């Protein structure tokens, strides 16, 4: 069981986005038998937002995972799942360094593995 979560390399400049803009990339893997994964936002990120130091909250979205009220999830039994979190076109993105904190969970439902994730994306 390993997890990789990091900010993307594309530069974001403040203002009103025209397009879906990549912000973080996630990799969740385990050779063990499993049903799927949760990605649960934690702390300030509750609600599924990245949050800057001045308290600006920006929505995260992904096309690789589903969403259930307050968390991403997917049924995927393969050894490895990748996801990109992006900012939707049309959102205004203001000042600073935006942190997302979360907890990744592997389930079979019973959770059999869990790990904190954290990364900071610059605007
Ligand atoms: O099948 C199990 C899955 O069911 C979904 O409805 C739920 O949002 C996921 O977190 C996971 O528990």
């Amino acid at each position: 069981f390993s997890v990789e979560f990091k900010a993307t390399e594309n530069e974001i400049v403040s203002g009103k986005l025209d397009a879906d803009t990549p912000a973080f990339h996630l990799v969740m893997s385990d050779s063990g038998e499993h049903k799927g994964w949760n990605v649960r936002p934690t702390g300030a990120s509750e609600g599924g937002q990245m949050v800057s130091a001045d308290g600006t909250r920006v929505d995260l979205h992904t096309n690789e995972l589903s969403w259930d009220n307050d968390h991403w999830w997917i049924d995927d039994g393969s050894e490895r799942v990748e996801a990109t979190f992006f900012l939707a076109a049309g959102d205004e993105v203001k000042a600073g360094e935006y942190q997302f904190t979360g907890r990744v969970e592997e389930y079979v439902p019973t959770v059999i593995n869990s790990k904190d994730i954290s990364a900071t994306k610059t605007v």
